């Protein structure tokens, strides 16, 4: 059985900003994400007892400069019924720029700036629930840094900003198991 | 040509752990490292402006964690004289354990209590220049975790530690730019 | 391309600012932007990352030696912007400089510098507002001693501005800039 | 045997200049230098009693105007042993020059002075202990410029040690000290 | 695999006069000097347990009157991993005067001074980085006494006199692992 490691934020900028430190640390395998409603979402990564938990210590270091750390636990060896109920895996590049805000109408302003602002293209929006909506865009790391502060700026003179982030060059597991527009397939 | 990126730290140490994270955050290319001795070291990464800017401070953030930074600074277009005279790289995977003491006997007693700890294989010892010497071992994440643990622990009894620190997994580029024991 | 501009009540110090620009990143000096009254404003063009670092390192060189008025950077400009303003998108011997709030001052810089070494004066320009600037160009040697001996001539007179000597400038300066040495 | 004498600094560049002082002052030859590991470099001239004499002491009054003399000592007779066990020797275009404590600065420094004015960088010389030097060449006009656009630019990174320029140093000079005009 | 012991001083002076209280000591075998640069030495001895740990007592407390004495440890049984990748000695008589300057200026004003004072040879001399040197000279213990008396005397008029430390009668093995002019 392979180690667990989750890291809970309440914002979806946190969680992404946290799966792209675990994956680079050491070699885990970031099976998906669990959404429990609220903004609250849960990054789950697997391995080694050793990789996961030097993974989860970077994870959790790095996704304290953007939003607010829930929970951050590893599971050196979980039990067989826990991976048969649970949704967590074993169950038997471009650059990234995210714009999170509690209310719909902030989201959109936010993303209607960042395309204006720079060269970079809107992949779509991502709902965490609890009115937690962030806006996902894709492109250039020089296009997409001046495209989320023109849109962050844009964005907190109209709804509650929560968290801002821009990843320059995000790894290929990330960009696998979570809706960033760059899915392959 | 291509854009530059140094950063300079009194410590092998942060001067690995800076150009690891340099060449993961951003797509730069990691052309090597200059000694000028006296503890000093100085990682160069070269790309473009955006990238080697953006991998520039995630490689500070995570230097001033372990060593002690000394300079940091970016040159958008080095002209074409400073590329042909300076060592720029532009002239025309195992765990990775690492503890730096100020003292030739304080690293030895850090490396024979690494080897010690766990299964884990020491492949030699940088020297810096200034009394700074660099032990660094290689293995499993599960061995070099402990190892540097337990060489630490028995290396402050003896001499004066700069700094310690583990690298899970190190970048491709890291290990084929810098002697850590597994380049081809 | 994005765009990069940095406004200076002096010609003196819009010199040294796109002087600075051009030598620093990859960008291109389309030309410069006369607003009357002594204000001046240096254009470059490039890609958003070496715009970015070339217009702070122009500001940075241009607060030396005059007054910096605005400083900005626009990524993308739409392309309604390109059309209807001079952006340019639309469809080497040394430099010695001296400028004088009066015309005045500014005679007796340039005989001053004339007489003290080999230059040669290009001419001059009014930014208006009262400000002209007057313009050698030679070794470096010459406007190095030349413009130090017009500067101590010029103070005596009228209300100096600004002084400064570009060793080498950029082969994208005199171009785009009206200095004696365009192709 | 000949006379003996030595200039230690804590600094390339004023090494370079207490050695550049001696040969021009009196009848004496370099026979090179060593390096002590630290930023530590000592120049050793030879010659007769009267020239080791007056060359140390116009070195001494020069090398003090830059970086950090150590030691300064002249012996008349050396004994024949020290000649036998110590390496004593026994058994032109413009100089500019700026030392840092530190490679980054030193960089920053040596692209500085290529993009101010048309100077030559031919390398840099590392003297120990963090101290690193960067050697242009040039004319005394151009280099007289780069070397001050090149402290500007290093200051606001590294720690400067010592700057100085040469404006037509003694040919004994480039033939014993690795200045990139060594014939 | 034999015991390890090693002594670190800042200062040539000083790892010598360590170096030869060791294998006065005990029944020890001097295998050489590390030098880490910025003025460390570290003297490295090798043996039994107990001869090790008796000789690097001794080694300490006669290192103490001249030069820093930087770090002291002993290794009882060291690993073979540290034996292959460190250079530790396991790998698959005239009087002696010694002058430590930090300054090759007074080097040799102390060299000269003694050379001329009475009967004394300068076999060469030392450089162990960070600007200190070491002036070495032999001949007979009352030559050598006056010698550096004279010597130091003379150097401190010029430059920073570290340590100054006479011999008289050197052991063997000293003679053949150090670099002083008297090896087989």
């Amino acid at each position: 059985a392979d180690a667990l490691g989750m890291i809970e934020v309440r914002g979806f900028v946190g969680m992404v900003e946290a799966a792209d430190a675990m994956v680079k640390a050491a070699k885990v395998e970031l099976i998906g994400y669990e959404k429990t409603g609220g903004g609250y979402v849960t990054a789950v990564v697997r391995g080694d007892v050793a990789a996961v938990k030097a993974a989860t210590e970077a994870g959790q270091r790095a996704a304290e400069r953007v939003g607010e750390v829930v929970a951050v636990h590893v599971i050196p060896r979980p039990h067989v019924n826990v991976d048969a109920a649970l949704p967590l895996g074993r169950t038997p590049a471009d650059a990234l720029g995210m714009i999170e805000v509690r209310g719909f109408v902030g989201m959109v302003e936010a993303a209607d700036a960042m395309v204006k602002a720079a060269k970079v293209e809107l992949i779509g929006y991502e709902k965490t629930g609890g009115g937690y909506v962030t806006a996902v865009v894709r492109g250039d790391v020089a296009a997409v840094k001046a495209a989320t502060e023109a849109g962050q700026r844009a964005a907190e003179r109209v709804g509650e900003v929560v968290a801002v982030h821009v990843i320059p060059r995000p790894h290929v597991n990330v960009d696998a198991a979570l809706p960033l527009g760059r899915t392959p397939g």
